[PDB]
This record gives C-alpha cells, sequence and structure tokens, in this order.
C-alpha cells in the first residue's frame, strides 16, 4: 500500500490517470472520425494516410507506456513484499525508458503542422469533406473541434515535462529514484524542444481559424 | 486554447482525469461487485445493504462532480468568444461549489472503518464469501483486493487536498480564480482533518490483513 | 437615455467608439497578417511565437473590455427603471475592474519594443520575409505600415489615462461614479508607470524609422 | 505616425471613431426605419416628408465630413515627408472648413423638435403606424426606441463643440492649428447657441417621454 | 423678332427646350426601355402593361403641349404684322389651356409610385429581368439608373409651377397676358398639390435604394 | 438626387436645354446650309468662307461647353456617394470657366454685322442666291428667315446673362457655387457691353428687311 504524503505516487497517478484520456482523445481520431471518414470516403486515400500515418504508431507507443504505468501503479498500492517495496514504490525507471524511446517517434509529431495545414487545404476545396467534419463535430465523442485533437499529441509531451519536473522537485539526490527522474526529464525535454517549430505552428493554426470565426 | 505555461489548466486536466479512473475504482464495488453479489445471494440482505448504502451516494457525489468538471475543461481546451476566455479558463468555482457541499458526506466516509471491520469479520466465519470473494479478485477489473478498494474514497480526498494546494500556489492574487480556490482548499483541508481518525483506522486494517497473508 | 449636454456620457461613448476601432486595427495584425505568415510559412517559429505571443492576451483583454463597456452604453443610452437609472449611468466601475485586470497583462505590453526590433532585424537579414510584408502593405486592409499597428497597444494604455483623467475631472465627489473613477485612473497610472521605459523606447524606435524612411 | 502623447491626435482620433458610429446610428433611421415604413405603407406622405427632409441633408453633411477626417487621420497615422509632416498632423482646417458648412444646415436641425412631437402625435392616433414601430423596435438593428434616435443629431453638434473646446485648450498660441481650431470653434459655437431653443426643447421631450413610459 | 429685355420670351424659350429634352426623357423608358422589353420578354405582360399605359398617354399628351408651344415660339422670333405681334407674342392662353387639360392626365402620374413599386418587386426576384435591366442600364441613351426617369414626369410639373410662377412676377397685372398666366398658374399647382403624396414617395423609394448601396 | 425647391437645378437644368436648341438653330447653318451650298456651288469660294469662318468656331465652343455641362447634370440627376453630392449638385465652377474663355471669341461676334450686311447684298444682286435661299427657307429645319439666324449667336448671350444672374440670386454667401457663378456673371456681363454695339446693329439689319418684305 501506499504512503500519503508520498507526492511521488499521486504524481504516478496523476501521469498514469492522464494517459488514459489522452488515449481516448486520440481515438477521436484514429478510431471514431476514421470509422467515418472509411463509411463516406469523403478524404482522398493519399491524405487520410498522411494523417492516420503519423498519428497510429503514435497511439501504439503510448498505449505501451500506459501499460508499463499500469503495471507498476498496481504493484504499488498493491501488497508488496521486504526487497520488492523498494522496486515497486517508484517510477522513473519506467519513465525513463519511455522518454527516451519517444526521441524516435519525433519523426510523427513534426510532421502533425502539415498534417493539420492538408486537412483545412482539401476540407475547404471540398464540400462533401466539409460535410463529414460538420456532422461528425456534432458527435457527443467530438467534444472538440476535429482538428484541434491534432495538438493533443505535441500538448501531451508538454505535459510530461511538467510531470517530470515535479518528480525531480519532489524526490531528494539521494533516493533511490533521483537519477531515473533527471535522465527522464532531461530526454522530454530534448524532445519538447526539438517539438518547438511544430508545436507553435500548430498552436497559430488553431489560434487564426478562432479568431478568424470571431472578429470584432 | 489552453496555455503551456499555464499549469493551472494542467492541475484542471489532473484534477479531471484522476477522477475518471477513481470513479472506475469505485464502480469495482458499485457495479462489478453488486452484479456477482445478486448472482450469489451469498451476502446478507442487511449486511449488502450495509455497504451499498454508505458507497452509492459517494458515487453519487462524484458522479455529480464528474460532470460539472468535464464540462468545464471542454470549455476552456476549445473555441470561444474573446470576452468569454476568462470564464472558461478557470476552475475555482467549480472546485469550491463541490469542496463545500462534500463536508455534507463526511458522515458515510466516517463509517469506513466499520465498513471495512464488519465486512472482514463476514468473509471469515463464512463460507459462501470467501469462496466468491477469491474469485472475484481473480478477474482483471479486480486489481487489488477488493477489500482495499474501501480505502480509494478517503485516499481520493487526500488528493483533492494536494491537488487543490498547487492551484493556490500557482496563481497571484489578481488572477479571478485565486480567491475560489483558496477558499475551496480551506474547505477540503477541513473535511481531511475530520477524516485523519478514518485514514489511519483504514490503513490500518488494510496493513493488518496484509500481514496474515504474509506468514 | 444620456442627458444631451453630459461630459460623462460623451467620454464614455468615445471610449466605446474608440475601442472598436483599436481592436479592428488588433485584427490587422492577428488575422489578416498571421493569416499571410502562415501560407507564405515567412516566418521563423521563434519570431512568429515572440509577435503573438504578446499580443493574443492583449486582444482578448480588450475584447473583455469592449464586451463590458457595450453592454453598458446600451444601458445608459436606452430607457431605464428609475432604480437603475443610476446604475446604468455610469462607467466607471467597469473602468476600475478592466484597469485593475491590465496590471497582469503588463507583462506583454512590456515585450513589445522587443517585439518590433526583432522584427526589423529579421526583415532586414531575410529577402523573402521582407517581400511578404512589401506585398501584405498594399492590402487595402494594412492602411499603415504593419510595423506601427506594434505601437498602438502602449498608446491605447495612454488614453485611457487621458480618459480617465477627463471623468476624475468632470465629476465631483458627491458623485455615483467619482470614487470608482478615482481608483481606476490610479490603476492605469501605475500600469502607464511601469511601461515608461517600454513606452519610450517605442517612441524612439518609430522616430528612427519614420526618419530613415525619409533621407534627403 | 503620431507621437505616442499627443492629445491633438487623440482627440482627432476621439472625433473620427464617433462620427462613424453617430452616421451607423443615422442609417438605423435613414436606411432601416425608412425600409419598412415604405414595404408596410404605415405613414402619411406628409409625415414622410416632414422626417426624412430634415434628415436625409444632415446625413449628407456628416458623410462629407467623415470623408475628410478620415482622408487626414490615414495621414496623420501614415509615414510623411518631412515637408509634409505639419499639415497631415492637424485637423483644424477640416474642422473650420465643416463647421462653417453646417451653417447652412441649422434649418434642418431645428425641426428636429416638431418632427419628433408630429411623430408621437401620429403613434398615438393609428394603431397601424404604432405597430410598424413595435415591431421596428424588436429588430437587432434598432438597439434604442426609434425616436430616441432623433436626438442624436443635435446632440451630435453639442459634442462637436465640447470637442474644439478641448482642442482650443490643448494647443499654444504658437501652433500651425491654433487659429483654425479658434475659428471652428467659434462657428459650432454659434450654431448650437442658434440651437438652444430646440436642443431644451428636445431634452424635456426625452425626459418626458422616459418619465411616462416608467410610472409607478 | 423679340425685344431682348422680355423675360417672358426668355421664359417661353425656357419652356420650349425644357420640354424637349423632358420628352427625350421619356423616350429613354417609352422607346428604347420598350425595345429591349420586347426583343428579351423578360417582364410580364401584366407589369410592362402597367409601366407603359401610365406614362404613354402621359407622353402624347406633352408631344402636343410642346407643338403648341413651338409653333406660339416661331411667329414671335418670326416676322409679325401690327395686329398679330400682340398674339404672337404671348405665351399665356397657351399654358393654360394645357395646364388644365393636364388635370385630366393626374390620373396617371398618381400611379407611378405604384409602378416604381412593382418595378423593384418583380426585378428583385427576376435575374432574368435584373440582367436585362443591367445591360440597358449600359447603353448610353440610359444615362441615368432606369428607375429614375419614373420621377421625371413628376418632377417636371414642378418645373412648370416654377415657370409659370416666374411669369406671373415679370407680367404686370395691365398686360394682355397677365390674367391667362395667373390661372395657368392656379392650375398647375392644384396639380402639383394633388400629386404631392406620390411625389413624396417616388423621391423617398429612390433615396432608399440609393442609400442602402452606399452605408457608411 | 436632385432637389426641388432648389432652384439652382433647375437654372441649370434650363441652361442645359436651351444650350441643346441653340446648337440646333445654329446647325440650321452649319450643316443643313453648308450642305445645301456644295450641291449648289452657288455661293462665291470667297463669301463662303466669310460665313463659315466667323461661325464654325462658335458653334465649336458651343459644342464644347455644351459637353461639360451635360456631363455635369447627369451627376447632379443621378446617384451618388453622399460626400460628392456637394461637388455634383452645382454649375458654377463650369459656367465661369466657359464664360471666361468666351471673350477669346468676341472678336468673331463683332463680324456678325458685316457676315449679314455683305450677304445681304449678295443674294440681292444675285440670282443663283435668291433663288436657293428661297427654297431653303421653304425646308421644315428653317423656321425663320436664314438670314436672321445670324442673330441668334448674340442672343444667346443675353441668355446667358439673364440666367446666370437669376443663379447669384438665389444663392446665398455661404452656398458652394456662390463664389464661382458670381464671377462668371460678372464675366459675361463684360462679353455682353462689349457686344452690345454689334447686337443693336443686328437687330437693326433685321427689322429693316422685315420692313422692306412688308410692303
Amino acid at each position: 500500500g501506499p504512503h500519503m504524503e508520498d507526492e511521488a505516487y499521486f504524481i504516478a497517478k496523476e501521469i498514469l490517470a492522464t494517459e488514459r484520456t489522452y488515449l481516448k482523445d486520440l481515438e477521436v481520431i484514429t478510431v471514431w472520425f476514421r470509422s467515418v471518414l472509411i463509411k463516406e470516403e469523403a478524404m482522398p486515400a493519399a491524405l487520410m494516410a498522411l494523417l492516420f500515418s503519423n498519428i497510429d504508431p503514435v497511439y501504439e507507443f503510448h498505449r505501451g507506456f500506459l501499460h508499463e504505468v499500469e503495471q507498476r501503479l498496481a504493484l504499488w498500492e498493491g501488497p508488496s513484499s521486504a526487497h520488492l517495496k523498494g522496486d515497486h514504490q517508484r517510477i522513473g525507471d519506467i519513465l525513463l525508458r519511455n522518454m527516451r524511446q519517444l526521441k524516435e517517434f519525433t519523426s510523427y509529431f513534426q510532421r502533425h503542422d502539415e498534417v493539420l495545414t492538408e486537412l483545412e487545404k482539401a476540407t475547404k476545396h471540398c464540400k462533401k469533406l466539409e460535410a463529414v467534419y460538420k456532422e461528425f463535430e456534432l458527435q457527443k465523442v467530438c467534444y472538440l473541434p476535429l482538428n484541434t485533437f491534432l495538438l493533443k499529441p505535441v500538448q501531451r509531451l508538454v505535459h510530461y515535462r511538467l510531470l517530470l519536473s515535479r518528480l525531480c522537485a519532489h524526490y531528494s539526490p539521494g533516493h533511490r529514484d533521483y537519477a531515473d527522474c533527471h535522465e527522464a526529464l532531461k530526454a522530454i525535454t530534448e524532445v519538447t524542444t526539438e517539438l518547438q517549430q511544430s508545436l507553435t505552428r500548430l498552436e497559430n493554426l488553431q489560434k487564426l481559424t478562432e479568431l478568424q470565426r470571431d472578429l470584432v
């Protein structure tokens, strides 16, 4: 069982829970929207490829990251032993491994600003596709405008930086989990830095289409 | 939309997400367990009452709290008229309301110690229980000994305190939400302290059996 | 309605009318320029961040302000039940609320002279961004040189100090609106004082530009 | 551009912004009301003549004025060759020309209180014209009671006297704009003085209406 | 031959010359526009009837009025005799006769505001007719927008009042032409008065469609 | 559009219309007569020169003047941006320009007396002329003895004076057009006075033959 002054436990709880919701969000694209693009064939196969090819492996990656965290957390709050209660009540080893793995996926995240760009390009010139968009954006699943979900990935990586930061603040240099978390932070940071151009470009694309619907 | 150096947005996301998982945790009792408990009738009707009586109302408060928060984070994350961005990119008001109305529920939590105690003494001097229990505890839904899902409700309250306090620390006094969050923190802190007694007895009851199984 | 020789009503109306215009002026940057900048991929992410990160929030502020001022002026201008006549026929409560709010935005205004120097620098050292400027400035929408729109936000704050001065000078201490207006003037004066350095820096910058643009 | 703390620039801009709005307010009568009045054949020719014969020319005047003020403000706000800087950065010549012109329009303003009483009279004694009013006042366009738009023209003239007062008070006798502004103030003051009777008649009329509209 | 201080001669010259141009204007409708409505069949036969049936007899009337004036004027400047130089150098007898005749035609003039109304109604709901209008309004013959010519008749009658007025001012009560001109004035006046409702309605219809194309 | 209590609009219409008829009057000489004069060659080439030489330039000035006025009345009568109504609903500027440049034509008018005199003495001691004349004077186009169309040019100048003076009287000094019209009036008045001598001799020459035919 966990101790109730252990901020680390709660940060892990937070990482896990915010990962589940992140993944449910990606499903708004990878499952539900796709279900609809397939029924309608409104999106050219090439552009469809462009979208799904740079989300699907991202989703697959997280699902594995989630699984490792879920497993650890259930040993953490579960009845542990003596020798095991040390390895069970930590999370930096897992975070370090997946933040490192992440460095391989930057390729896809970097493209999300093009994906959005091409989606908006095609969506303008094709009334049939626009129709499908309006229609899907009415479904309870699509709680934000669809193209807004395209920012959720890059934003998730920012959240990681945040979460790791708080971990490195809580742990003291003596701790069995300090070293791993500090390297983890370094890795997520390198990645957030590398995707800054793309995050800014994405952020600005979203502001523009929102602002343009709201002229004073 | 949501600002990235804006911690408050993330704490709000964190509040929302951990709320979702917490209700799932509850449903392990209020749904999948209740289901199995009728299909067996392996529990007294007055012991079954004593469980789902100090739990179901709590589930109902959280179901309500979850709705309000989810509804808001969606306004925050989504597009809005510019004159409205201030009203959506905040959460203190909702927290404070639900933290105040939480005190009207402390009664049920105080009785969690008994709920465990009287329940443990049940599965012990009973055969149909120890049998059904052992099998429920092998299902995917039950990732911890289901006895220990009874600590979850009071554990959650602790998380609120810790969460709200980070919020209060993020906001400069001139921000709109500073006022509300500070009151909300004061509120839940009052709740947790009243409940510190019940928390310890729960933690103790868990540690107790965790050792009777380790011999 | 308002009494026809009421100076407080006129200042209120002057605040409103001038707010609406200043907003449309911001839209030259926030919407129309940004549209072109994105379509042409002409600006480095970091510079685009510097610019819009310190304008976007300013625009949100003025939009909330305009919204409140507009409601009130219509209540003032329209028929009011006797018991609401005094509350509808004033502006100071709103000014005070917004002048206080503005304090939470000084950070952005403070970066404007920096945003400005960085733009010129980028334009001087990039034949393509320069071209995009030149072309944008030929659009009917951009009726002044783009960069001179960047001097408007801080100039608007000075205007506020001026307008509140007139109100404060107009009201006698007996009045419903006296205290709120004096409070508001104190607030905006605090803001302009904190921005004094940045203000004169922006003055000097424009004067150097219009002077350099025009040599014998 | 303008110097950022230039009070003359602010008054000029206040004149412009408030002129644009007042014009849109006149359009409620000249265009939108008139549209409905014609479609519904609700007003006797003679009354329709009384109304529009004394508004139509007023609108033409303000339109010419706005046109001149707009040109000038953009020249003021924009980059100017040194030799034109002084001519572009003033407003008094324009004010003086238009305040003089206004004298040729006092006849119309003078009939407004009469236009007003005659409308109310007609409305009281005609269930159909009354209905057309009631319905028009429900349109988003008519954001005040229609008749209260009729108090705006003479109120605008008072505003002019106010604005010129501030300019005159601001400029020192050395200034390029001093003489023209003082001349203009003299002109508008002549006009407001001649309309004094009609002004207070219009004040009294509104006060009686808003008071009668609202009895315990 | 005429005497060069005889203002009556010149007024007659003016009546004649302004009648010729009036008639050329009516031909813009009765000949040229009709030529085009017949080639295109864009206007329903009923509405065509409505237009031409209330112009054609008006035109026929003037043509006869013109003829009498033309004849008189050519005797006036022509070599007259002794007994004839008195009857030849006057015009009130002719003016009196035709202003009286005019009283019979008020029936048609009164309808011109309906004609215009119905033209605008049909022209909105029928793209084919609108097309023809745009097209015709490019021809050198159609120097004003076509529906503006529908005001020319009623305006011509006003001009008559003017012209007769000046005649009655010039002639002294002793003159062989005073009596006739004074009665003539009375008759044209009765008619102008009778068509006031329609003139106002026409005038206001024209203002509206012009103003609506020119919103500030 | 054009205002109805606005006299100026009407005087401008009157100016335009009477200008149209006056040019028609001229064309009775410069078109239909010139046509007949070639088809007969019944006039000296140096007498034909003397006519169309002191006339054609005048026709050319009026053709020009007519264009300017017509162009303007059309702006006046037609729709316009509101800020432009002041510039269209006026005519003094055009009048003044054409009244000034009229003085550079007074030369030709002074010679109208001779044009008639030398022309009358032509048709008198000639047979081919008196013959062609008599027949032209029976055509529809020639509603007055064509000799007397030579008074028309100077008569027109008088009309201008009378017309412009009504304008000056209509306008209050604060109207835009007051200035221009007042100068234009001063201008044509100068012209007419210089020409009063030539007018009288023309009128006299007409009255003279009008009596030789009445015996």
